[PDB]
């Protein structure tokens, strides 16, 4: 279940996925543009299911694109502030999880931003650690899909 | 014009608005929930729309009412961390003004929210001062719908 997956978050864990937010999330604007133009980049095969957004390859220029890159961050910033309540963190992580279904997107699908954060995480010095960390938080998501 | 309406929001506006929130937005999880069920108690009227979140009258018992309680608080604290940049605070109001357009949801009833802000602002010894802050805020989210 997903209270399976959050209750397993170790505080080990916690504590990687705290230290590295603190710097990946102090400029949501920049790392949020980051995490999509990479995901673009990297999974052109995604690009059709924003196409609410317009050209996305017209990055932090493109208003929709900002608007939902920084909205995907405070996103983020709800599952670190509820990493101590795995039932605060089901519910919001629930939330996230039926926005998704509703558009199609499978647990496998959603595991593609695994990679975005890798390289956004290694380009402020976070290395593979860290990155294992954030796939186990994916992962919570992922067992709701 | 969603530009004339973040204008408005001058020096003074957004110090209210700060001052304000570092209080109110310090739990999120109970002052989303009470807002909420303000709205719903105040305004029978706007309970239809809610209707995938359930028996809303279950408030704090109930886990989807929870999660998009605490989502909304997010999505303010959005909102005042952009108030520095105008371009930047429009763009995340017109992505939350675009998720209402879609649930057919217009000024008018999107101005409901005041009532609900203004008691809860109360219950925390803000007036009329910071309640009138809050409905210029809300007024650049009604300026895009
Ligand atoms: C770190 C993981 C992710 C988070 C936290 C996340 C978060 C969000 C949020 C907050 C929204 C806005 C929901 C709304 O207002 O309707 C959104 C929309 C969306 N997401 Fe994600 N997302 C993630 C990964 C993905 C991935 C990997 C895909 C695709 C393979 C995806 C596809 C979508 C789509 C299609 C939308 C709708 C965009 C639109 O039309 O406005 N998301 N996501
Ligand atoms: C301070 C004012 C408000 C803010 C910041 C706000 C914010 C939000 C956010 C962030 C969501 C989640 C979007 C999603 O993931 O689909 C949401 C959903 C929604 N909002 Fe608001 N909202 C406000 C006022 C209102 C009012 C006054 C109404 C109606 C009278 C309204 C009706 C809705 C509805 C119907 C949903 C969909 C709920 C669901 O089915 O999950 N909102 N709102």
């Amino acid at each position: 279940s997903v209270y399976d997956a959050a209750a397993q978050l170790t505080a080990d864990v916690k504590k990687d996925l705290r230290d590295s937010w603190k710097v990946i999330g102090s400029d949501k604007k920049g790392n949020g543009v980051a995490l999509m133009t990479t995901l673009f980049a990297d999974n052109q095969e995604t690009i059709g299911y924003f196409k609410r957004l317009g050209d996305v390859s017209q990055g932090m220029a493109n208003d929709k694109l900002r608007g939902h890159s920084i909205t995907l961050m405070y996103a983020l910033q709800n599952f670190i502030d509820q990493l101590d309540n795995p039932d605060d963190l089901v519910c919001v992580v629930e939330k996230v999880a039926v926005n998704h279904i509703t558009r199609k997107i499978s647990a496998a699908e959603f595991g593609k931003i695994n990679g975005p954060i890798k390289k956004v995480l290694a380009s402020k010095n976070f290395g593979d650690k860290y990155a294992n960390a954030w796939a186990k938080l994916v992962a919570v998501v992922q067992a709701a899909l």
